[PDB]
């Protein structure tokens, strides 16, 4: 019954993260990063159809209300 798509883990940029390197991923804040991989500390994060690492701290958990109609 019901079919809900889901993947990765939603976070948000807590902030605007820049890197010179095209290795890390880059982000501002507010966007959203689907996360799929963790390695240590450091996370590689997705946005639509990108890949890259990125500081976990500067990432949060996409909080979103148990919307019901």
């Amino acid at each position: 019954g019901s079919s809900g798509s889901s993947g990765g883990e939603e976070y948000i940029a807590l902030y605007p993260y820049s890197s010179v390197e095209p290795g890390d991923l880059t982000f501002t804040e507010g966007e959203e990063i689907l996360v799929t991989q963790k390695d240590g500390e450091w996370w590689t994060g997705s946005i639509g159809d990108r890949s890259g690492i990125f500081p976990s701290n500067y990432v949060k958990p996409k909080d979103s209300g148990p919307s019901s109609g």
